[PDB]
């Protein structure tokens, strides 16, 4: 059981240790189409590269590349597109690609500051009456409303392909109170909004992959699909407790490079699953 794992790396502090035995053990696939100078401009960090194996594909003739990758979980019947957090020269390539999966939801993980810097572009409408046009595209975004709570926002969204004018509704879950160092001191926020994101169905079969992000889309993004994922699983299981957060980091990591970026965000990992599984039994 990991309760007694954590207390066990807790008391030994050896977190540190834990997390370079997953960057040892951690799949290291091809990325060349990242790596094309044409695609230089498309990536926020030289980096942080999606496999090709794994790597979104828009469908536009013209240069097809994303900084973006599908995780497929077999056996928790789960899939998530992680993504860098867009570009200014990219809000167009991340809305085609949203339209494209049919994805019903959009979980974003950073404020558009932090630390001074900015993180994202702000790649959708602040007020209903001022939709955005993405011309490169064909898409129009427009905000229907905006539910503001003190831990997360949650707006509504229509995308319309100006194309064939269907329309959909899109979800957008905004985490607005990550820290801008290190990670929360308790997990419940981040277990209500992942709650939040599952009730809306967004999650579900019935729709395309939920596209996740932060600023590289592997930090943050990573602690949210592996919460999620080793969640499910402690339900799907005959034993709860056969679930290794360990084994299904390195199984995410086949799909996507550097998942969990430091060891806090490792032990937070644990912690927002040790949690969650009260919850859930
Ligand atoms: C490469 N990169 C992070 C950028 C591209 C275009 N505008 C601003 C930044």
């Amino acid at each position: 059981e990991m309760e007694k794992e954590f207390e066990q790396i807790d008391k030994s502090g050896s977190w540190a240790a834990i997390y370079q035995d997953i960057r040892h053990e951690a799949s290291d696939f091809p990325s060349r189409v990242a790596k094309l100078p044409k695609n230089k401009n498309r990536n926020r960090y030289r980096d942080v590269s999606p496999f090709d194996h794994s790597r979104i594909k828009l469908h536009q003739e013209d240069n097809d590349y994303i900084n973006a990758s599908l995780i497929k979980m077999e056996e928790a019947q789960r899939s998530y597109i992680l993504t860098q957090g867009p570009l200014p020269n990219t809000v167009g390539h991340f809305w085609e690609m949203v339209w494209e999966q049919k994805s019903r939801g959009v979980v974003m993980l950073n404020r558009v500051m932090e630390k001074g810097s900015l993180k994202c572009a702000q790649y959708w409408p602040q007020k209903e009456e001022k939709e955005m046009i993405f011309e490169d595209t064909n898409l129009k975004l427009t905000l229907i409303s905006e539910d503001i709570k003190s831990y997360y926002t949650v707006r509504q969204l229509e995308l319309e392909n100006l194309t064939t004018q269907e329309t959909r509704e899109i979800l957008h879950f905004h985490y607005t109170t990550w820290p801008d160092f290190g990670v929360p001191e308790s997990p419940a926020s981040f277990l209500n909004f992942l709650f939040k994101v599952r009730e809306s169905g967004s999650l579900s079969p019935e729709h395309g992959p939920v596209v996740v992000h932060c600023s590289a889309g592997i930090g943050r993004s990573g602690t949210f699909c592996l919460a999620d994922t080793c969640l499910l699983l402690m339900d799907k299981r005959k034993d709860p407790s056969s679930v290794d957060i360990k084994k299904v980091l390195l199984e995410m990591r086949k799909f996507r490079m550097g998942l969990i970026q430091t060891a806090d965000q490792l032990r937070f990992s644990y912690l927002a699953v040790i949690e969650g599984a009260k919850f859930i039994m």
